[PDB]
């Protein structure tokens, strides 16, 4: 049968994205966070094109398309960055970008040290669970359909069907080369727990950058337009509880 679904996921996978950070400059909260925000803007562009090229994404209402990308953005970045850290530096550092790698010191200067530690943990899971490139790609796609308005999307049913379909693709990736339903069910438990763990992290990052945005002038950290827009328009909906993650587990 079909390697079509995976042919597609691999084909649309975004390439390397640099932050434009000059590493000869002193590690300061301002410089680091300003580079992160700029990296954010560049990655969003890629994320949008990627999401819109996913199988069945367009059979979602046009207004819903942009909203789910915007709500799930942070989590997508968390997850992919963790995978990058794993594949490039075996999870010992946060590999945001080739030119923006966080070591211990930068984690502290970022003023988000504990969160960075939680992200390294997440990254380490890819190794401890021997997550495959295929598992990674299907799980990343699933994250795009993991956070929505409590009182529904414009056409919630089209979303529901798509999400259900991405879960079924995850199901068969797990069943491929697998044998008995018990082996499958345990991997599924592991992978859904991993997906869920992205949400608490993304939420802290939401809180952190929202606060930073409000704070920006007095702290000398600047935000590009698209970031400032999503942070002040979409993020507050999550922080105010109108938009929530779809946890598998309680
Ligand atoms: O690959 C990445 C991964 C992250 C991860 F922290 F969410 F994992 C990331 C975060 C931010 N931001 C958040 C913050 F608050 F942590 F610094 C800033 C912003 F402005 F985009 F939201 C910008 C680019 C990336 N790029």
């Amino acid at each position: 049968c079909q390697p079509i679904f995976l042919n597609v996921l691999e084909a649309i996978e975004p390439g390397v994205v640099c932050a434009g950070h000059d590493n000869n400059q002193p590690d300061s909260f301002a410089a680091l966070l300003s580079s992160l925000n700029e990296l954010g803007e560049r990655q969003l562009v890629h994320v949008v094109k990627w999401a819109k090229a996913l199988p069945g994404f367009r059979n979602l209402h046009v207004d819903d398309q942009m909203a789910v990308i915007q709500y799930s953005w942070m989590g997508l970045m968390v997850f992919a960055m963790g995978w990058r850290s794993f594949t490039n530096v075996n999870s010992r550092m946060l590999y945001f970008a080739p030119d923006l790698v966080f070591n211990e010191y930068r984690m502290h200067k970022s003023r988000m040290y504990s969160q960075c530690v939680r992200m390294r943990h997440l990254s380490q899971e890819f190794g401890w669970l021997q997550i495959t490139p295929q598992e990674f790609l299907c799980m990343k796609a699933l994250l795009l359909f993991s956070i929505i308005p409590v009182d529904g999307l414009k056409n919630q049913k089209f979303f529901d069907e798509l999400r259900m379909n991405y879960i079924k693709e995850l199901d068969r990736i797990i069943a491929c080369k697998r044998k008995n339903p018990t082996s499958c069910s345990r991997r599924f438990y592991q992978l859904t727990k991993l997906l869920d763990s992205v949400q608490p992290i993304a939420r802290e990052l939401h809180q952190f950058t929202f606060d930073l945005l409000i704070k920006s002038h007095m702290v000398s950290v600047d935000f590009p337009e698209m970031m400032a827009e999503i942070i002040s328009v979409q993020v507050p909906k999550i922080l105010s509880g109108k938009v929530k993650p779809i946890y598998f587990h309680t």
